[PDB]
């Protein structure tokens, strides 16, 4: 995949994760963006996590769609900076 | 490995993780499925974690069997969507 | 690397992590073995974590030596089971 | 990339992460170095995490710049020890 296409794909993931956590779990937009990165990078501090069943379902969907996408995006960013 | 075989393998992992956490640590089926994904993806929020020795042993077995399986499944899903 | 050599290397990592957490942070052998796997797999629940400076130093040493070793061992175990 | 260049790159990441967490979130230098490794290795215990908006932004920047760099450094260290 061209590197710019990978960029758009992870941006789409980040939008999905952020808006979903905001609306489902009710955290601010900023906290939700932070949580989305912490989740798809697999860091997982746990300072924020879903506490509702819908949130848990949604979080599984973000884990499945987002972790591989982020990993490829990181791998590509590595090339254009090193 | 054919992609559909990898799908079945991770589904088997998800069943093992979920039923085990449910019966050993006593959390609901839904929470247990959520915990299983959060564990084999290596996110690890810690909102749920085993608190019994059997649970800790079981969790090590899920980590060894499940993290590589999930990683391959993600890598394959990437191909059939990008 | 031959797969059996990788097995011995991760076992050595697991012994190092477990005895170190036990003696430095004072948790039981079982909890310490559990923490060692949760750490080198990068799950990181945080139900257990070092609270002393020596423990924090030691944990960095386990992260550097152990995460790559575990990742290779998982990758190999995948081959001999799939 | 030559292995010594990768070493310098991850050291630069570690300096960036440590000084940033120290000054933005106010934790000691030692705790901040520990947190930086726990973050870029994707362990993410959550015993320490940013609680300010600037800290959350900064942490996203460390996740994007640091996780791939650490992963390559681990992969290389593996070669020069096995
Ligand atoms: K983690
Ligand atoms: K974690
Ligand atoms: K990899
Ligand atoms: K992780
Ligand atoms: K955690």
């Amino acid at each position: 995949v061209p590197a710019t296409r990978i960029l758009l794909l992870v941006l789409a993931v980040i939008i999905y994760g952020t808006a979903g956590f905001h609306f489902i779990e009710g955290e601010s937009w900023t906290v939700s963006l932070y949580w989305t990165f912490v989740t798809i990078a697999t860091v997982g501090y746990g300072d924020y996590s879903p506490s509702t069943p819908l949130g848990m379902y949604f979080t599984v969907t973000l884990i499945v769609l987002g972790i591989g996408t982020f990993a490829v995006a990181v791998e590509r960013l590595l090339e254009f900076l090193i």
